[PDB]
């Protein structure tokens, strides 16, 4: 669904009302007032709107003349009020001192616009909203129509009254309209504002917000100022009252009022509603039918009219709590107690007159103890509060006793809200909330439910919006139907919609409509699972909570099939469809199909309840385990090696599998070794193996070679054991030793046998992977191959001949000792002479376990430890060497004795080992920031040694990024206090020092100045920046924080105190920088790890908007924008106009250049150019 929308085009949007007869909605706008039809069509549209006028100027131009200057201004609509007697619509606006108008009801026909006499002025206040009122009629003849209104004044005491009794003649063109109840020289139906109290108080005014007629009463919900709270403004929300037949306004009562959420205060009106609450919230508030209620909505404290805080409590007043607070607070100055209490009326403090009366709620107010005040502030009922989005707007209304209301917010959206402090519930909860606006234009106060009271329209800013009260549809299930609690909504079971009482036919019966969860329709079949190849299989249904179907219903599965059924008992008894129609929706789906069985009812002919049924499919199961270990009543035929539901289809009795133990399967043993080559049987065991019956062959082993698959026929011994005959096997690839193969069992040709564990054959190659006897007896003891002497190859006992009784060597238990060990390469070449290096031996025939190894190793004459873990046995050794110190050798050989340093048993390095002793000598900066990030370049001789490097200044350590023979570069770390720092380099066990090589920590560099202090959106002029240690940073740039990007750009570094940069470009398509100049979010320095520097606090810097310049002996003239900037001292740019090469003498001037030619041109300004 879409929710129906009036969007305004133009301009924003005031006030909006419903008439009661039509439900033609009426809009008060800025400079226009529409109809509208309840379904949000313009109608008609009136133009109120930009009327040359002026505030200042008392009577409008129209009747006197005013020296003020005027100008097209907004005509703002601040009232609006619907006369269904004289059939139109009191339509009140603003600039012309408040001028009123009158639009015919079905037309808006200006019918009159009186404004020649001071009454028919109102206000000069632009503001809308902050105004209200009520129309009341008698009948013509009798005293006639009356309007109270109150306005604010802006300190124009004398010009308007606040609150007003006015008269609201017949006839439109009449003069004595807006005057005045009763007017005499001593009393008027009216109220101003003392002169006084504005003189004290500055800019005292009062706002009114809302307003309503009650039984007999006129009330109005006000804003007011600090009058015991010069100063600072700090409102007051208040209660006003009036009697309706009291043309001498002696009734005016004013009470303060507000409500308190866990001392939290909330005493700021936004918008109210009266109402009524129906059954529901009257009966436990304890109140009588006609008895009204007043809704509300305040914002926290009493700060900021104008813009109010987030936080917002919607809060409650019984009107008989408020007529006894007005009530008890008469009977009580009718005691003499204490005095008044009005202070921005009365400014010194009248007293209570005691006198005898019967006090009652008839009370219209006498001459003495006049118009009077409140002391006790009228607390409300909290009900709900926003923290996060704060109320706007509220309206309410009585739907089957429950007392349903509505929520505007801030951010667009409507809440519906069930109160329930009267009501069962802890607290009153929200039921649902809706989106009108949703990018956040507020709602406003305005908020009215249709006649028909199916609608509530929603008015924004600048769209209205019809939100429906009740919108069921969208509720797709019963369960989530009557889960959002709404309480319009119901489940009509028949249909299997969702909506209210009326809109569900044959509601009152029995069962037929659903209200509270647990009448939800709950269905289910006794034969859930039914097999594809059954047929009309008969099925029980049991289902509550469903009215009388004595109609007729049938059962659906879906929009497939449909079969009649019959009733008995609580029960109805339809059947499955046929194979011919079942097959049709299993086909694709395989294994199984959940499919939702229906109730189609007779009576609505609309599916309602439904269920999970299955089909399942036995046969389409392709073995034992699928059909019978799967999640269905399933049987398997060993010997016919198909799966079907009935027993009978089996082979024969024996050959039926129901368990999935007892399943055709293949069990492991530990692990089928085949060489390559060899003629080998391959036994197996397995379980349950088939007798293989009439007509059906015997076994076969089928091995997935992607080279080559072997099919070898086989001999079942019994249930438990096979063998694949003598045969030999191969690949073609000689790339991997150990392949594991795929292998299928198969009986009568195509009847694979099923492998859970999924038994692979291993083909081994005795070896196309190792030429050397280290490796072959360093494979599986399991392969059984090992290395020949004679051959200088590898292969079995088998393969190899015994021309001596030692002539194959195999590693009985690693105690085998392996020939002519030899070393291909090492790594570290070098090392330092103090020892420490991991030297890293890698060679081909070494010995098999560490224990020989160890101590075999050495470094010339230099003894080196081996490493246990880092050990690859025979092919690499890891190896520590020893403290070098005392060798007078520079390099030597290394050297592996493999168990024994016999003469065959031997190996010497083919390249030698080199001893040396690093140094250093300079350090390329020898200056760096206390801070640290310093790139040191520290150079030396021999750098490059061994295996770990770590060097420390001050003995914190630096990070370090390459080394090389000649240099080490690494970053250096904070420094602990600034000056001179030794240098330690430590390389693996060696640790050099220089006492005449130290690093100077300073001082970190500082910015005093930046030399323009601006440039342009595209950054890139000259900056001629000064400060101190910026030689001790080598590659400087600045930055800056423009928005939500961050920019950086290149420096100049030239003195230890000077350095020219390049402007950050802060290109944004997002925001660029006003003519006026504007400040960047950050600006600062990249300097290493100073990161003081790298945010500016001081700086005054601006950026500018990207010069503009036009193209195409007399001098040259260059005209454009932004030439020169509003810059602070004496500082310009150094513009330079060239033709060619020449440059000339120039004088530069704000919109023009006065460059001088002798008659291709270029113009240069810093980093700019432009032709
Ligand atoms: C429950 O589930 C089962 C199994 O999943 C479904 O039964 C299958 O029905 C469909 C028909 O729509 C079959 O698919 C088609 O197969 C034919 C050729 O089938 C041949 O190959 C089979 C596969 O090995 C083999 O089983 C067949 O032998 C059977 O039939 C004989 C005689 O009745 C019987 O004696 C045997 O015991 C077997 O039962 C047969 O040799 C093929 O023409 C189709 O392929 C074409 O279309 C596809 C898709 O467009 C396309 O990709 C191809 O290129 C080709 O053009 C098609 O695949 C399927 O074979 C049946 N399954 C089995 C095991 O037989 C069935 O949906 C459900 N059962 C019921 C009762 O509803
Ligand atoms: C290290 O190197 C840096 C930069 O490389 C040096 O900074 C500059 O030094 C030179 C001298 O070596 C100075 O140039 C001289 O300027 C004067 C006239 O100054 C006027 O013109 C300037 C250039 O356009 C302008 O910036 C000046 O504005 C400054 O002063 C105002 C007001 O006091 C101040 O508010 C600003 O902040 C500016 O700082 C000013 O209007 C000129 O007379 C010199 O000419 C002489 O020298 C040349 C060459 O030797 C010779 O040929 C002539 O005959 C003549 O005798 C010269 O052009 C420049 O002022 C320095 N820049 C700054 C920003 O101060 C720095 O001095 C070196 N540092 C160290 C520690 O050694
Ligand atoms: C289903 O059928 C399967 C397969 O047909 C049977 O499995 C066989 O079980 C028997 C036990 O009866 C196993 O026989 C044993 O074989 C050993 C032979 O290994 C040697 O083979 C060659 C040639 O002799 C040598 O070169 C090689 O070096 C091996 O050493 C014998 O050593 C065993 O004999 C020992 O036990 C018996 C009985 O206790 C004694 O009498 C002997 O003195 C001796 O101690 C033994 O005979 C045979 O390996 C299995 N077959 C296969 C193919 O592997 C199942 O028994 C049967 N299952 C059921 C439930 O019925
Ligand atoms: C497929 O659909 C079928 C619909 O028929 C589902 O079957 C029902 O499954 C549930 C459990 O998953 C059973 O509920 C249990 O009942 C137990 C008591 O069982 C006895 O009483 C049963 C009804 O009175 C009776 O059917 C049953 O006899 C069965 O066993 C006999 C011996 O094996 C066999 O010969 C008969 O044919 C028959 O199958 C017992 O005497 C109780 O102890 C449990 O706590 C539990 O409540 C239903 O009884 C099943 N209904 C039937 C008619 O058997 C089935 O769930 C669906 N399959 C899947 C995978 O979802
Ligand atoms: C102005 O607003 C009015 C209402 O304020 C509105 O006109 C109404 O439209 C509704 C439908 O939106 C109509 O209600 C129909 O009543 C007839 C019986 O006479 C039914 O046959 C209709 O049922 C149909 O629609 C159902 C729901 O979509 C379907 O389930 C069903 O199969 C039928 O097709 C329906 O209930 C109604 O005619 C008027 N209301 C009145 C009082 O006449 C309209 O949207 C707005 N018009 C304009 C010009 O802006
Ligand atoms: C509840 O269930 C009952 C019984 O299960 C079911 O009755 C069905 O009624 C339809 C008529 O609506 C029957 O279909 C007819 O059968 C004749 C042959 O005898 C066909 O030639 C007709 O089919 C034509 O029309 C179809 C629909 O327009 C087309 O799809 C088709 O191409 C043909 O032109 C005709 O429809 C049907 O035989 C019975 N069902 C059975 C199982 O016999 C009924 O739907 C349900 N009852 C109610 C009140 O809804
Ligand atoms: C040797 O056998 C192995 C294991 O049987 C094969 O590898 C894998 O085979 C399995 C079948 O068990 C495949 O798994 C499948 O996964 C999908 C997941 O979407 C699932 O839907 C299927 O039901 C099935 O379980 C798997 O794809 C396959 N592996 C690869 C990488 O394809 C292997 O194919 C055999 N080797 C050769 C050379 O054929
Ligand atoms: C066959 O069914 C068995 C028994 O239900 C399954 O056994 C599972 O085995 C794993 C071990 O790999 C256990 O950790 C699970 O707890 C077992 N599951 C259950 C439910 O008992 C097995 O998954 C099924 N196998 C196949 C191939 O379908
Ligand atoms: C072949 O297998 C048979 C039976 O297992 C056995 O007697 C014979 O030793 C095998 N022959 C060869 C050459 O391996
Ligand atoms: C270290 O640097 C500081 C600040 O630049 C300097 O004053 C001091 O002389 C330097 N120390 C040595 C030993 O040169």
């Amino acid at each position: 669904p879409a929710f129906r929308t009036f969007v305004a085009s133009d301009w924003g949007l005031t006030h909006l009302v419903v008439h009661e007869q039509t439900g033609e909605v009426y809009v008060g706008a800025v400079n226009r007032i529409y109809k509208l039809s309840g379904n949000l069509t313009l109608l008609r549209a009136h133009v109120t709107g930009p009327v040359e006028d002026n505030e200042k100027c008392y009577p409008p131009p129209s009747v006197q003349s005013c020296p003020h200057g005027l100008g097209s201004t907004d005509n703002v609509n601040k009232l609006l009020l619907l006369d269904y007697a004289a059939n139109r619509l009191l339509a009140c606006g603003s600039a012309s001192q408040g001028i009123c108008q009158f639009l015919r009801l079905d037309d808006l026909f200006k019918l009159g616009e009186p404004h020649h006499r001071k009454e028919h002025y109102l206000s000069s206040v632009r503001e809308a909203g902050s105004m209200a009122g009520v129309l009341i009629a008698g009948p013509p003849g009798q005293g006639q129509a009356k309007l109270f209104v109150g306005t604010p004044i802006d300190g124009k005491s004398e010009y308007f009254p606040t609150l007003s009794s006015r008269r609201l003649m017949a006839n439109e063109e009449d003069a004595d309209m807006f005057g005045f109840v009763y007017q005499d020289e001593f009393v008027s139906s009216q109220l101003k504002i003392p002169s006084d109290t504005l003189s004290k108080f500055p800019a005292f005014d009062i706002y009114y917000v809302y307003s309503f007629r009650s039984e007999q009463f006129v009330y109005y919900l006000t804003l007011q100022l600090d009058t015991q709270l010069a100063g600072e403004h700090f409102f007051t929300s208040k209660i006003v009252r009036l009697c309706v037949n009291d043309p001498k306004f002696y009734s005016y009562v004013e009470f303060p009022i507000g409500c308190e959420q866990a001392g939290v205060e909330y005493r700021l009106v936004q918008d109210a509603y009266l109402s009524r609450p129906g059954q529901a919230l009257a009966k436990q508030l304890g109140l009588a039918e006609d008895e009204e209620v007043l809704f509300t909505v305040f914002a926290q404290g009493q700060k900021n009219r104008v813009k109010p805080p987030k936080e917002s409590a919607l809060c409650l007043f019984t009107l008989r709590a408020i007529k006894e607070k007005i009530k008890e607070r008469i009977q009580s100055c009718y005691r003499g107690e204490g005095k008044l209490s009005l202070p921005w009326l009365l400014n010194k403090e009248l007293g209570c007159i005691n006198s005898p009366l019967q006090i009652d709620d008839d009370f219209c107010g006498q001459d003495f103890n006049q118009p009077l005040g409140g002391t006790v502030t009228i607390e409300g009922t909290p009900l709900f509060v926003d923290k996060e989005d704060g109320l706007t707007a509220v309206a309410a209304y009585d739907y089957q006793g429950r007392t349903v209301v509505f929520a505007g917010t801030r951010s667009g959206r409507i809440r519906k809200i069930l109160v329930d402090l009267a009501n069962p519930s802890g607290r009153p909860a929200l039921a649902y909330e809706s989106v009108v606006a949703q990018e956040g234009n507020p709602i406003l106060r305005d908020l009215v439910l249709s006649p028909n009271r199916q609608y509530l329209y929603a008015m924004t800013e600048k769209q209205v919006t019809q939100v429906p009260v009740e919108s069921c549809v969208q509720y797709t299930s019963c369960e989530l139907c009557l889960g959002s609690r709404d309480p319009h909504c119901g489940w009509c079971v028949l249909h299997s919609i969702c909506s209210r009482q009326d809109a569900c036919e044959r509601a009152e019966e029995p069962q037929r409509f659903a209200s509270d969860l647990l009448q939800c329709v709950q269905l289910t079949v006794q034969p859930r699972n039914v097999s594809v190849t059954m047929s009309q299989v008969p099925l029980v249904l049991q289902a509550w909570n469903v009215p009388d179907l004595s109609a007729g219903v049938n059962c659906s599965f879906e929009d497939f099939t449909e079969t009649e059924s019959i009733l008995e008992d609580g029960r109805i008894h339809c059947h499955s469809p046929s194979a011919r129609e079942v097959a049709p929706i299993t086909q694709g789906q395989g294994d199984q199909r959940v499919v939702k069985l229906y109730l189609k009812s007779k009576e609505t002919g609309k599916k309602f309840a439904s269920v999970d049924f299955v089909f399942y499919n036995c046969s389409v199961h392709q073995s034992c385990l699928a059909c019978v270990n799967g999640s269905f009543p399933c049987h398997w035929c060993k010997y016919r090696h198909v799966c079907t539901n009935n027993a009978a289809d089996c082979a024969f009795l024996e050959g039926r599998v129901n368990m999935s133990e007892d399943c055709p399967q293949i069990l492991p043993s530990t692990h089928i070794y085949v060489p390559v080559g060899v003629v080998k049987p391959i036994t197996l065991a397995a379980r349950n193996l088939p007798q293989p019956q009439s007509g059906q062959r015997g076994y076969e082993c089928l091995f997935h070679i992607p080279g080559s698959p072997a099919r070898v026929t086989a001999l079942r011994f019994n249930s438990s054991s096979l063998q694949c005959q003598n045969s030999s096997y191969s690949y073609e690839g000689n790339d991997v030793s150990d392949l594991p193969v795929n292998l299928s069992v198969v009986w009568n040709g195509n009847f694979v046998i099923d492998n859970p564990q999924n038994i692979q054959a291993h083909l081994y190659k005795c070896p196309a992977l190792r030429q050397s006897c280290g490796l072959c007896l360093k494979a599986d003891p399991r392969f059984e191959c090992g290395w020949c002497v004679a051959e200088r190859r590898c292969s079995l006992r088998h393969h190899c001949p015994a021309d001596s009784p030692a002539s194959w060597m195999h590693a009985h238990h690693g105690s085998s000792r392996c020939t002519d060990p030899k070393i291909l390469k090492l790594s570290p070449e070098t090392g330092p002479r103090q020892g420490g290096t991991r030297l890293t031996i890698t060679g081909e025939n070494l010995g098999l376990r560490f224990e020989d190894v160890r101590l075999g190793v050495h470094v010339g004459k230099v003894l080196c430890s081996p490493v246990e873990s880092e050990y690859i046995s025979a092919e690499q050794i890891v190896c520590e060497i020893g403290d070098a110190s005392t060798l007078r050798a520079h390099d030597a050989l290394v050297e592996v004795c493999v168990r024994d340093c016999s003469l065959h048993y031997r190996a010497l390095s083919p390249k030698r080992f080199t001893f040396v002793t690093p140094t250093f000598y300079r350090v390329s900066p020898s200056r760096g920031p206390l801070s640290g990030g310093t790139w040191i370049g520290i150079e030396g001789s021999h750098l490059n040694a061994g295996s770990d490097v770590a060097v420390s200044i001050g003995g914190r350590p630096c990070s370090f990024s390459w080394r090389n023979s000649r240099e080490i570069r690494c970053l250096t770390p904070p420094g602990h206090t600034p000056g001179s720092a030794p240098i330690v380099i430590n390389i693996n066990r060696a640790q050099l020092s220089n006492p005449e090589v130290k690093y100077n920590y300073t001082e970190d560099p500082t910015i005093l100045r930046i030399d323009p202090e601006w440039s342009i959106n595209s950054g890139g002029t000259l900056l001629t920046v000064t400060g101190t240690n910026l030689a001790t940073v080598r590659e400087p740039r600045i930055r800056a924080k423009y928005g939500g990007i961050e920019r950086e750009n290149s420096c100049m570094v030239y003195n230890d105190t000077t350095m020219v940069c390049r402007a950050p470009s802060i290109d944004n398509p997002k925001r660029s920088p006003p003519e006026l100049g504007e400040r960047p979010d950050e600006i600062g320095f990249i300097m290493d790890n100073v990161r003081t520097l790298l945010v500016l606090n001081s700086s005054s810097f601006l950026y500018y908007p990207d010069p503009v310049l036009e193209p195409l002996s007399s001098p040259l003239i260059l005209k454009g924008r932004n030439l020169l900037p509003p810059a602070p001292g004496n500082s310009r740019l150094n513009y330079t106009v060239l033709i060619g090469s020449t440059p000339c003498i120039l004088t530069v001037s704000e919109t023009q250049l006065l460059c001088e030619a002798p008659n291709k041109v270029t113009v240069r300004a810093g980093g700019f150019e432009f032709s």
